[PDB]
């Protein structure tokens, strides 16, 4: 049984416009399934879940497009505060509208103290991202005097990224494609990789207990 | 069509094992194989190849096992002078029996004019040792002045990596793990991944040919 599952939840935007609908209602799926497959994950046992929400690459569709789903991302703090998910967002906070940043803040912070499944939602997250900003953090340590350029290894790196050990054991990324689409790069190092056509709004109980099967066979 | 196709050479060990026979018999198909590739892929139009020969994780094979490898690698020279590849080592080549470092060296120098396809041999080499390398290097380069925590960006790291842009488009993994198992982490960010259960020394024309159909349909 996995304990941590990276999830690419691509398949929004086609499954609407596959339907003739404008792309809010493909997007609008997004929180509901993922609550879903919280609380499927978490009764399996599943004890970490990556979810990859908003790439640092996906500022480049269309403007209406990027701010529907910001204003969305706000719905953060009334879907998951009284779920009994601890959660935690990893990205860049502070290129995000201030109203969301507090919204992230707010929902972290009451949901911290709780000990079932840990949420960890990629917003506005690259794996460039994760290794350039952990980069950052090690040669400005250097430039302080905290470290010579020997001390530079994996476990130094697994403190300083914001995605961190223990590394997703399976990934499942849902719409078709089979990229990893600039998600965990570093993470996903060992990480078994599931693709399925099924697209995100589609996913269920049995798509999930079949990606799962298919990792328990090695 | 591919320009740059990313190979990892999985199953050679399974193959003779399978069979009841010892790995060596298994292993002695990698470069011919290989070269067999290179040829298919050359007349295909495609451009570069990097393929994983030895993982820096692999020194954890039996001893014997890895000092048939090490030794047989040095067959490089035999196999690929007079190819017309132009061929590149990535990896830790200072770990590696001098013999060895020899060999690559030689086979590097009397390539490097050749203008056909460009093969890169992946020998203990992985995706954390080259962003390791690459961060050493940008560290001694901001303790010596040449440039501040601001000006750590991708392209930075495309300098200083071992592999190098333009990235793989389409990654092929034979043996039927699907797994990147610490290959090229950075580089594969939106590489197109495919996974064939074909063992690597059953792994033909056929087989490449239907791995490049399945990435030319999108």
């Amino acid at each position: 049984m996995p304990k941590h599952i990276a999830l690419i939840m691509d398949g929004n935007r086609r499954w609407a416009k596959d339907k003739g609908l404008d792309v809010s209602e493909g997007y609008k799926h997004l929180f509901p399934k993922l609550k879903e497959i919280c609380d499927i994950s978490s009764k399996l046992g599943i004890q970490v879940i990556t979810a990859f929400a908003f790439s640092t690459e996906n500022w480049k569709r269309a403007k209406g497009e990027v701010d529907f789903l910001m204003q969305m991302f706000e719905e953060l703090y009334d879907e998951f505060s009284r779920s009994g998910v601890r959660v935690s967002i990893i990205g860049c906070k502070t290129d995000l509208p201030m109203t969301l940043q507090k919204c992230i803040a707010l929902t972290e912070e009451t949901t911290k103290g709780n000990k079932g499944l840990h949420l960890v939602i990629a917003l506005n997250y690259g794996g460039y991202y994760d290794i350039l900003q952990a980069t950052k953090s090690i040669v400005n340590k250097a430039m302080n005097g905290l470290l010579d350029v020997e001390d530079i290894n994996k476990n130094l790196f697994d403190q300083e990224l914001e995605s961190k050990c223990p590394n997703p054991d399976l990934l499942i990324r849902t719409g078709g494609d089979q990229r990893v689409s600039n998600f965990l790069l570093w993470q996903l190092a060992y990480t078994e990789f599931y693709f399925t056509k099924t697209l995100f709004p589609d996913f269920g109980e049995e798509d999930l207990k079949e990606a799962i099967i298919n990792f328990q066979q090695r």
